[PDB]
């Protein structure tokens, strides 16, 4: 049968869920237990982390804009998402998302990862650009299995101090 329900009007989904787009939740999974992981993010929202997928992401900005900060060939690139934009993000391209705008809403697809294939999360300094911390995950659930991981990075001043410089990460906020 239809397990995942039957079609419906996205832009309506989009506005009665306004509440969940937006601090402190910020995002919202579509369907559950799907292979195809459907997520509508809104905004506002800065991070300072790195994620390194090991599969693709797929990126259409319906409402707004935002950018991602990028790692492309050894150098730091920022891809735009203006509000029409489609992208779609090669494995392990290290991505840090910014949505500085309210009232914005960006499709986003992933896939389930296998058992085995790991997620990274990772900092980098400001002062010399070298990896300061990365924590791999099998990641489950978003809600339960990342919170944790950034809230033990900005805790502890050993997880973001660097090795190259010593300089200690400023951790929530750049
Ligand atoms: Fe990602
Ligand atoms: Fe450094």
């Amino acid at each position: 049968m239809l397990t995942y329900g039957a079609p419906f009007n996205f832009p309506r989904w989009i506005d009665e869920h306004a509440h969940l787009l937006k601090p402190p939740v910020g995002n919202r999974q579509v369907w559950q237990d799907s292979d195809f992981i459907v997520t509508v993010v809104g905004g506002p929202n800065h991070r300072t982390d790195y994620h390194d997928d090991p599969l693709e992401e797929f990126f259409y900005q319906l409402r707004g804009n935002a950018y991602l900060n990028l790692w492309v060939d050894g150098r730091r690139e920022r891809a735009d998402l203006k509000e029409g934009d489609i992208f779609l993000l090669p494995p392990h391209v290290r991505h840090s998302p910014q949505r500085p705008e309210a009232g914005s809403a960006c499709l986003v697809i992933e896939r389930q990862r296998p058992a085995g294939m790991l997620d990274g999360f990772e900092w980098y300094c400001d002062a010399c650009g070298h990896l300061v911390h990365r924590v791999e995950v099998q990641l489950k659930s978003i809600v339960t299995d990342l919170p944790p991981l950034f809230e033990s990075f900005y805790a502890s001043e050993d997880k973001r101090r660097c090795p190259h410089c010593g300089q200690v990460h400023p951790g929530r906020a750049a």
